[PDB]
């Protein structure tokens, strides 16, 4: 239940910095994606979008993050070694007690298609307990 514990891929960035980094990522992230950390920490996540991402699903994301609202899409991301997997994302922001974003957490989940019905909705239900999870255990161990 600790935060480096939780064995699902997912990171944290901070937008009140430039370009909204990768300020942690999990183990199971940089399995699945191949990165190494110092790679990737202090990097925008847009590294994993290639040429069949659908850029009206990264738009999607986009909007989020400047309304400061959560969202959930599905979209084709890629391996270091270029290898395409389906994934389905979590955005969720993290807000003090006043309101402010703090940090946003992504979670992804990895397949090898874009899933429908009752297999999107468990998905779904999946990713956003984990970022239920990954906020409550950042803030019991005053991470960041
Ligand atoms: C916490 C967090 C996690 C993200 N995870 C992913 C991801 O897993 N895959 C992806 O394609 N984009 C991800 N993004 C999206 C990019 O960082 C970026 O916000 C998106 O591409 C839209 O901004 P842009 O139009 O400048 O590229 C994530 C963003 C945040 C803030």
């Amino acid at each position: 239940t600790t935060l480096e514990r939780i064995e699902k891929n997912f990171v944290i960035t901070d937008p009140r910095l430039p370009d909204n980094p990768i300020i942690f990522a999990s183990d199971s992230f940089l399995q699945l994606t191949e990165y190494s950390r110092e790679e990737i920490l202090g990097r925008n996540c847009r590294f994993l979008q290639g040429p069949e991402t659908d850029r009206a699903t990264v738009r999607k994301i986009r909007d989020a993050i400047d309304n400061q609202t959560e969202v959930t899409v599905q979209l084709i991301n890629y391996t270091k070694s270029g290898k395409k997997f389906w994934n389905v994302f979590h955005l969720q922001p993290m807000r003090d007690y006043k309101g402010d974003v703090q940090y946003f957490i992504g979670v992804q989940l990895d397949g090898t298609e874009r899933l429908h019905g009752a297999a999107e909705r468990e998905a779904v239900c999946l990713i956003k307990k984990t970022a239920f999870q990954i906020a409550e255990a950042a803030n019991d161990e005053n991470y960041f």
